[PDB]
């Protein structure tokens, strides 16, 4: 295999020979691929258009790349929560708010994140450690019901990729990889795609190593269940993909406008966050509430309109009886108390 090989194959608009990305991916992670050859791989494969096995091989490498967790310390049916970003919006965290909850409601949650606010900066902002290794990630799932894996401190031989992806600035198919690569490896998942295009490809790698996931587009274009308007859904479930419109008004959710889901700075993010945890109605509770009831049916998957409701009420009463609240304040806690 050699970079000329598998860089003319793509630029012929052709579909990679098995192994062949997987050999690209570690020449990249393990620092022996120059920056022009990264970049020119990240966008011949955007171009050509990536299919699941691609991805499946590029996310196969990053997650053998990975620190891994200890051993027995993921729950069998951990979840996660999170979007590839980039949906050219500035939301409010709802990923992160919607784990909390989820966690407060008693499925164990280990959310992928980083940085941009993004869940990563609003969860510093909030008291948060965001730097845990695997030993402490495992703890913090164990004692507060919800471990935050920082993408940097699992994937730290992912540098070489990431600095060109800052230098490129343009979405390639590498902005699907961080809620595929999870070093937890959980089983379900609420996943946002930002681009619709390649949201189904995303659920073709998770119904590969048979996740029950629910990859979602907002028809809005959120990487979130959206309260605008419907929401595009692959759904994930033994192995194949259902595609769906998902219709929040469905279930009593009153349409808000993109304005209203806006976001700040980290500040501004993290007091978003309290305010919902505290009770506030109105639209981020609303989405909060929805995006939260999302990964509980992914996660009962594991095992459609009766999920939602059971979902739906779990979430509202996990906010409602402080439970996500005091969670938050736990896993604060937890943090300081090294
Ligand atoms: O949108 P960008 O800033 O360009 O970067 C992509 C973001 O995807 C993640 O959202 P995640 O679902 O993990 O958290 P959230 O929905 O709570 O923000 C995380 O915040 C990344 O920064
Ligand atoms: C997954 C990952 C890993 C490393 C080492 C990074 N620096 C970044 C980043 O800057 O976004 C992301
Ligand atoms: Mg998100
Ligand atoms: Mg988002």
């Amino acid at each position: 295999p050699s970079w000329p090989q598998i860089l003319g194959r793509l630029t012929d608009n052709r579909d990679l020979a098995r192994g062949q990305a997987a050999w690209a991916m570690d020449q990249i992670m393990t620092g022996n691929a120059r920056p022009a050859q990264i970049a020119a791989f990240a966008v011949a494969m955007t171009m050509k258009a990536p299919t699941a096995d691609e991805v499946g091989e590029l996310a196969g490498v990053m997650l053998s790349h990975a620190h891994p967790l200890p051993a027995d310390t993921v729950p069998d049916d951990a979840v996660d929560v999170v979007g590839t970003g980039g949906d050219g919006v500035n939301t409010v965290n709802l990923s992160t708010m919607a784990a909390i909850v989820v966690a407060a409601a008693g499925v164990p949650v280990v959310k992928h994140g980083n940085r941009a606010s993004g869940g990563a900066d609003t969860l510093e902002a909030l008291g948060v450690r965001i730097d845990l290794g695997p030993d402490l990630v495992a703890r913090s799932l164990a004692e507060v019901g919800i471990g935050f894996c920082f993408a940097p401190r699992f994937h730290p031989s992912y540098r070489h990729a990431a600095a060109v992806r800052r230098e490129i600035g343009v979405p390639t198919v590498f902005n699907l990889l961080g809620p595929l690569t999870n070093p937890a490896r959980p089983r379900a998942g609420l996943i946002g795609c930002a681009f619709a295009d390649l949201a189904e490809v995303m659920a073709g790698v998770f119904a590969a190593r048979r996740s029950s996931v629910l990859v979602v587009h907002g028809d809005d274009g959120l990487d979130e269940l959206t309260t605008t308007t419907t929401s595009t859904i692959w759904r994930v479930a033994a192995g194949s993909v259902d595609k769906l419109t998902f219709d929040p008004a469905g279930f009593g959710f009153a349409r808000a406008q993109l304005d209203q889901l806006a976001g700040g700075d980290a500040q501004a993010n993290a007091a978003a966050v309290r305010a919902v945890l505290g009770g506030a109605r109105g639209p981020v509770r609303d989405a909060v509430v929805l995006n939260a009831a999302g990964a509980i049916v992914a996660h009962a998957g594991l095992s459609w309109l009766p999920a939602w409701e059971e979902g739906l009420r779990r979430a509202s009463a996990a906010i409602d009886t402080g439970a996500a609240e005091q969670l938050l304040a736990r896993w604060v806690r937890f943090g300081r108390q090294i």
